[PDB]
């Protein structure tokens, strides 16, 4: 079981094959946003399950409660491992899907992982949205939210796991994103459970090197 | 231009083409949303507008900047009609898709509607964030911004666009679901709708056809 989940954000089918055609499902998991499945849809996700790879499909669901319980179970029962949801949504939301999840077809569950504040949003934008207190905090109350509501896990900076971790002893996964060569020791020792790494491994000379460097720093005893 | 647009209540392909048979181009609009672009992707997608319909792709994107001007790119390069975006996804976001959407060498422009606070959301899960703001002033000024940042509109439930309408004139677009507390389709007229959107009362009537002449009828 890889922790790395290795970001694929090119823009054509063409270029998302040369991405990962170095890497090897041994070494890190993939994963798929919303522009490559805009564009190419559920057929995509499949040849890359076909080629052995895990697939976190990153979509960041936020609609009503049965609306993102169909979109999810369509994800599950397309076989992808891991998805994520914002928990803006709410807690309807959020315990509709995880009800919903426990009945699809597929034995293995995909694990359903919430987003909390995106780096994107600075302070106007979280005062637009009334947020009178600051990230650290109200990302520990979603992150909380999330796991009242039965998620398993939420994507968080590692500058956010230390925090986290200390809430949450386990098993609640910590997907953490922004990695570069925060650095992979750092993240895991603060507590991510799954590093999500993009152009350092992607925009790489050699992008398998890369990728074998990472594994090996992580592994280092 | 017909000002209905119809939800797609479907779960499956054939359930949906059943449920969109009846209906014609020149009498309305189809929204798609999540659930069947999830399951069957952009082909399905392609065989509406092959149908002749113009598409609103209701996805609801809320993500960073260049990840969601990425994908509004595919929905335009796709041709679809009209699409939608979180304004909680902050400025930075909303302009960079505006922009991304202008760049764009199309010929028709699709619209881009900023989604508010959905319905399915009220003070009580705000508060549960420490947001202690009412949901309706958190709207209004969502709306604004959208507007200032140069979104073509916003969907707003029926049962809000009355006072949303207030804060706007014609040239901001009001795509109103909600309609039958009860809305009925006279209802959402008055109270200033541009676009009705309306699911079961047109797809589970006897008679959708019948239905649907009906309402573009009172317009």
């Amino acid at each position: 079981d890889p922790k790395v989940i290795v970001a694929i954000d090119a823009g054509t089918v063409e270029q998302a094959r040369a991405q990962i055609n170095p890497l090897t499902p041994e070494l890190c998991h993939l994963k798929i946003g919303s522009i490559l499945f805009t564009r190419y849809g559920p057929a995509f996700v499949e040849e890359l399950m076909q080629k052995g790879y895990r697939i976190f499909l990153d979509l960041k669901f936020y609609d009503i409660p049965q609306t993102v319980a169909g979109a999810c179970r369509a994800v599950a029962e397309l076989g992808v491992w891991m998805m994520n949801i914002h928990i803006s949504g709410g807690r309807t939301m959020m315990e509709t899907v995880v009800n919903a999840l426990q009945s699809i077809t597929l034995k293995e569950k995909p694990l359903l992982i919430g987003v909390t504040i995106l780096t994107s949003l600075d302070g106007s934008d979280l005062k637009t949205l009334g947020i009178q207190e600051k990230v650290p905090d109200i990302v520990c109350r979603m992150a909380t939210l999330a796991k009242s509501a039965g998620l398993d896990g939420v994507v968080c900076s590692a500058q956010e796991a230390a925090l986290l971790r200390k809430q949450f002893d386990r098993n609640f996964l910590l997907v953490t994103p922004g990695i570069r060569l925060m650095t992979p020791r750092a993240a895991i020792q603060a507590g991510s459970d799954y590093l999500v790494i993009g152009r350092p491994i992607t925009q790489s000379t050699d992008p398998l090197k890369a990728l074998e460097a990472i594994d090996k720093d992580i592994k280092t005893r």
